[PDB]
């Protein structure tokens, strides 16, 4: 479908997205496919709707047995495909049936970028997070991690008491990255080489805006263009995409 949501982005965001997608088109990539994975309730669907700028997937405090969905939008000969998914944990365990459904849904498809999504405003990683990584590695292979971005939602979180945002967020992202390294079995150099970048998101209607009317992080940066910059970076990193 035509990309109506694009028209609703502020000019400053439009400008950046055109630059990013324009770079892909120059390399004769006239489309890209983004897979989104995560536990339930972390804002996967919300982040998808933020990226498309339309209500294309269902958001809810409760996890609906639901199926993967591909949302596709096209503009000036360029097409973005984003695959939203059911959560990867159920009742304190990894949901392997969800993973198999997702994998089944991906047959024949080429995945340019994985977004592995979790919340910023969480105080610990636990064994379940590592098991989610382990299961993703078993389903798609170790190589998925060289095409992945860690996306942390609820970025407008303000930590309690004396704690700085920067200390809290660097600890949260570090702990997750170390979990990815552990669950993927990657050696320290191998892991450094995968170069997994951390991107922040705030899907709340109450998100701060910068002075160009763009949804902004506490540092003032426009987060939707940041995330698109990171996606298009990974899409064109010349590591091989993920075929299933
Ligand atoms: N404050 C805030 N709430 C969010 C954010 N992302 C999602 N939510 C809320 O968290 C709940 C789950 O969101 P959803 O997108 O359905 O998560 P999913 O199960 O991972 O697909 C919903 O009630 C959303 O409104 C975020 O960045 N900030
Ligand atoms: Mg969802």
């Amino acid at each position: 479908r035509e990309w109506v949501g694009f028209q609703q982005f502020p000019a400053a965001t439009q400008e950046k997205l055109i630059e990013f997608f324009g770079k892909l088109k120059q390399k004769d990539m006239n489309s890209m496919t983004v897979l989104v994975l995560g536990k339930g309730g972390v804002g996967k669907s919300s982040t998808v709707n933020s990226l498309i700028g339309e209500q294309v997937v269902r958001v809810s405090p409760f996890q609906a047995g639901l199926r993967p969905v591909m949302v596709s939008r096209t503009m000036g000969g360029f097409t973005i495909n984003i695959i939203d998914t059911p959560g990867l944990v159920e009742a304190g365990y990894v949901n392997h049936q969800a993973l198999e459904l997702i994998k089944g849904f991906l047959v024949n498809r080429t995945i340019d970028v994985l977004l592995y999504v979790d919340r910023l405003d969480v105080y610990a990683v636990d064994e379940l997070d590592k098991q989610v990584v382990i299961a993703i590695t078993q389903t798609f292979g170790k190589e998925i991690w060289c095409k992945t971005l860690l996306v942390l939602t609820h970025a407008q979180f303000s930590p309690p008491d004396e704690l700085s945002y920067e200390t809290f967020s660097s600890k949260r992202s570090d702990s997750l990255l170390k979990t990815i390294r552990a669950g993927s079995k990657m050696r320290k150099q191998e892991f450094e080489d995968s170069a997994i970048a951390v991107v922040y998101a705030e899907n709340s209607g109450r998100c701060s805006k910068n002075d160009k009317d763009e949804k902004a992080l506490p540092n003032g940066e426009a987060w939707i263009p940041n995330l698109v910059k990171a996606i298009t970076d990974v899409a064109t990193n010349q590591r091989k995409a993920i075929h299933v």
